[PDB]
């Protein structure tokens, strides 16, 4: 056994309900691909939560299918489109 080790770049991502996580910024890795486990134990689909972060005091939309390497640091907060889930 050995204690644990998060000498990895991150990315802290801010799930609804007042529920967080953080994720490894790999390279070649999507943020879908990254937070599929997040939004499986939420229950949430990719294409019901919309994503953004705040620059300069402005809050710009992100792309699941984007690297998550790009937000390497970044703190992103997650929206859910539809409530009700069918």
């Amino acid at each position: 056994h050995m204690p644990k080790s998060p000498q990895k770049p991150i990315v802290r991502v801010f799930l609804p309900n007042k529920q967080r996580t953080v994720v490894p910024a790999r390279c070649g890795v999507t943020v879908r691909d990254s937070l599929k486990k997040a939004l499986m134990m939420r229950g949430l689909i990719p294409e019901c939560c919309a994503v953004y972060r705040i620059q300069d005091g402005e809050k710009k939309p992100i792309g699941w299918d984007t690297d998550i390497s790009w937000l390497t640091g970044e703190e992103l907060h997650v929206e859910v489109l539809e409530n009700v889930p069918l």
